[PDB]
């Protein structure tokens, strides 16, 4: 986890994946919400327009849902039922949820 | 000018300075609309949720006012009269025009 840790110079955290494998943000600006950040987690150099929400548990989701820790609602079904293998892992969709497609 | 030429792998192209300083893209997702930009000007894998302007002309433009490359509307001060002097550079703000403060 680095979502508390933090990261070593010359790398961020990926919200999704908990590791520092992103680069960081090559600014210093002020965000009143906070950075966007790519669908596969990592913040960059434009500001959100509204805020995340705080936290998500799975307590809150529908049946068969469970949170996204890019959105922090309930937008992941739980079971994509995947038997695929793929060497870049699965895609991801813009609510950072995967889905049952090789990344290219 | 990297808006035509393209860019030498590992550097994408930067739409306001059109120098490649970008680091890239570090996805293949089709987005629609194309990828959004930092507001200094580097493309990331965020889909823009609607189309950027294609072109635009200081012919279009207000009195005193010239086009963003960022987001091609006449978003831009011609002139913000400043006389300071900065290592980094002046700010952009989200619209990508420079104003009157150092980068930090
Ligand atoms: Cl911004
Ligand atoms: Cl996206």
């Amino acid at each position: 986890g680095c979502e508390e840790a933090g990261c070593p110079e010359g790398s961020a955290c990926n919200i999704i994946t908990d590791r520092c494998t992103c680069s960081g943000v090559r600014c210093r600006v002020h965000c009143p919400h906070g950075f966007q950040r790519s669908r596969y987690g990592c913040e960059f150099c434009k500001c959100r327009l509204e805020p995340m929400k705080a936290t998500c548990d799975i307590s809150e989701c529908p049946e068969g849902m469970m949170c996204s820790r890019l959105t922090n609602k309930c937008d992941c079904k739980i079971d994509i039922n995947c038997r695929k293998t793929c060497p870049n892992g699965l895609k991801r969709d813009k609510l950072g949820c995967e889905y049952c497609e090789c990344r290219p």
